[PDB]
């Protein structure tokens, strides 16, 4: 009867690795002889947590580039790594003759292979200048669509051309960069099964298995266990797709504490939208996934999860544990008790918005969750 719905990022795991893979993507697209092959580089198959950190640091410049893209509306890692890599590409292309440019920009061969024919035409040694992308966003209007427009105008004026559709969103180049990231993340094996494409490498194991933990698993395995011991039913609602949720939890040993029928993911919202397109977006602000994680995750009940959301549960029967504000509104929506965590990307600085939104409780991290359950009224 009593259920407690959990969110994944900002609670159990963080999103850092995404920014890591995003960095490694740009870097691999720059040094590997499979693409540009600008300069030498460490063997990908032997990278360490420090190498990756250094790479990320160089590419994003202490995350300055990474945080600027956020403030402008670019929160998708695929989009971020794409824009950052285009700025450097355009930079390298302005060193070749106009003829060489039109070649790479208009040749019938795939960009992936056309990238392999640029380094040989470099007169002098090219210098990276990893500050360019940041000095690119300087004057750019907020908004993904707007960001892509600036990137296109920049390419035309810099490369003295008029097309620049190669840099278009979801373009051939965008597809390349995005495939490189997915293999980096899911790993070759999971890449083929999820993306339905043949893997480029055979050494990428997938950083999905080396996800950044927020709280020691051995400690949460006891918390979850006791939670069940107190008659609590557990549930999961995340913005992560199916695999990015199951695989990590599986490898970590947390999955056994969550019934597969009570784990709602971005795949479900995606599926639900295809069945009921005019049902607007069923994204995280919409309590749909939380509702699916509560009553059960079966296609045949989706419609009800969409039409019946206003105060469908009592305050003492459901406890939503998350860090985002979008989860807070989903709880106030369905009538569930909300308990916010301070383990989000913003850290504890997110406490002000949580209290200004009347969050039932606010905890520092998943561990301090016992205090709330043993002091529901005391700490009310």
């Amino acid at each position: 009867m009593k259920k407690i719905l959990f969110d994944v990022d900002g609670v159990f795991l963080s999103e850092e690795r995404c920014f890591d893979v995003s960095a490694l993507t740009v870097y691999e697209l720059l040094m590997d002889k499979c693409y540009l092959g600008l300069h030498s580089h460490i063997d990908w198959e032997t990278l360490t947590d420090n190498d990756i950190q250094d790479i990320r640091n160089r590419i994003f410049q202490k995350d300055k580039i990474l945080n600027k893209l956020k403030s402008l509306g670019l929160n998708s890692n695929w989009d971020m790594l794409f824009i950052v890599f285009s700025i450097h590409l355009i930079d390298i292309l302005k060193k070749l003759s106009h003829d060489e440019i039109e070649a790479f920009m208009y040749q019938d061969e795939p960009v992936e292979l056309k990238l392999q024919n640029i380094s040989t035409n470099l007169a002098d040694c090219f210098n990276l200048n990893e500050q360019l992308p940041l000095q690119f966003l300087d004057n750019v209007k907020v908004g993904k669509n707007n960001i892509y427009a600036a990137l296109e105008e920049f390419a035309t004026t810099e490369l003295h051309v008029s097309d620049a559709t190669l840099f278009s969103l979801k373009g051939a180049l965008w597809t390349l960069a995005q495939e490189v990231y997915q293999e980096w993340y899911l790993g070759s094996k999971l890449y083929e099964d999820v993306e339905k494409k043949i893997a480029r490498t055979t050494f990428k194991t997938g950083y999905i298995y080396q996800e950044i933990i927020l709280r020691p698993v051995d400690e949460v395995k006891v918390l979850l266990n006791d939670l069940k011991g107190a008659g609590f039913e557990l549930g999961i609602a995340t913005g992560r797709p199916y695999t990015e949720t199951v695989v990590p939890f599986e490898n970590l040993g947390l999955l056994p504490y969550f019934e597969a029928d009570f784990i709602a993911t971005a795949s479900d919202v995606l599926e639900a939208e295809n069945m009921y397109p005019q049902a607007r977006p069923l994204g995280k602000p919409n309590p749909f996934s939380y509702i699916a994680a509560l009553y059960g995750n079966n296609r045949d009940k989706y419609e009800s999860y969409i039409n019946k959301q206003d105060n469908i549960v009592n305050k003492d029967d459901v406890f939503i544990v998350g860090d985002s504000l979008a989860d807070l509104l989903s709880a106030q929506k369905i009538g569930a008790t909300f308990i916010g965590t301070l383990t989000g990307l913003k850290g504890k600085d997110a406490a002000g918005e949580l209290e200004a939104h009347h969050a039932d409780y606010v905890i520092n991290h998943l561990g301090e969750l016992r205090g709330v359950l043993d002091n529901l009224l005391e700490h009310h």
